[PDB]
């Protein structure tokens, strides 16, 4: 079964791209991540840093989740994230995507052995 | 001297072509790539997506190569590769290949600054 750990690196992680480098880094980073499989997924957001920098997120400034559950994590650093919105006119199969690129503090969700991500909750 | 990739890209890189169209593919790229100069190599996978799209699994799902080594990574998404057996008949300087076509997840070992593939660990 695929892993909660492994989910986060195919839904968010982007270590060989500095950033977004062109307004078509969604509609193909988006969908080669599978992320338009069964449907549009509307909003996704992909870190382009390293796993390690990035799991290190998960040692930084501890923070509520949007959720109210309490295993959050926020980035201490800027750090280079391309955002990836469903534009209106974005159909399942043909989910269309605006790209931005961006520098923020990430917050993600943490669990389990290595303390890894498991879910990305939000940038600020 | 060639580099390791630019190595990877001659053995099995097949942009051109979305798959082998014949069972006669295999005969004819494992010579041009210069696979059966000294010898007939017996095993070997071309992949037919953009070099942009393999390098992209260098970023993909970490996993251990056949050596132990874990610089190799697994696609996300399946891959059109055209896999190439030596056949009985085949005798080195009039080596014969099995073409075989399948859409498949491909496993590349990766290394140096950028970080792109230089070994075809397997397919899955």
């Amino acid at each position: 079964k695929e892993t909660a750990a492994a989910k986060f690196e195919r839904q968010h992680m982007d270590s060989s791209t500095s950033a977004a480098s062109s307004s078509n880094y969604c509609n193909q980073m988006m969908k080669s991540r599978n992320l338009t499989k069964d449907r549009c997924k509307p909003v996704n957001t992909f870190v382009h840093e390293s796993l390690a920098d990035v799991q290190a997120v998960c040692s930084q400034k501890n923070v509520a989740c949007k959720n109210g559950q309490t295993n959050c994590y926020q980035s201490y650093s800027t750090m280079s994230i391309t955002d990836c919105r469903e534009t209106g006119s974005s159909k399942y199969p043909n989910c269309a995507y605006k790209t931005t690129q961006a520098n923020k503090h990430i917050i993600v969700a943490c669990e389990g052995n290595p303390y890894v991500p498991v879910h990305f909750d939000a940038s600020v």
